[PDB]
């Protein structure tokens, strides 16, 4: 898990978002959004 | 930028979220929305 706990520091995502368009970024929150939502769906269920 | 190309694979991600908490996946997902929003403000001003 060294993707999702980078993701707590935002201050470090910040720097990386600068070397990226924002094209790229529109990409990356859908995954998060559904990895979110893949483990929402194992909430509900349970 | 290891931390923005691993999110663009969500299998990888996924692997990485069966062994984190439903609250720690929120929090991340806010981060990334926020940085997200940070480049959204750049884009709108230029």
């Amino acid at each position: 898990s060294e993707a999702l706990k980078i993701l707590n520091n935002i201050r470090t995502l910040r720097a990386q978002a600068r070397e990226c368009t924002l094209e790229t970024l529109e990409e990356m929150l859908e995954k998060l959004e559904v990895v979110v939502n893949e483990r929402r769906e194992e909430e509900s269920a349970a």
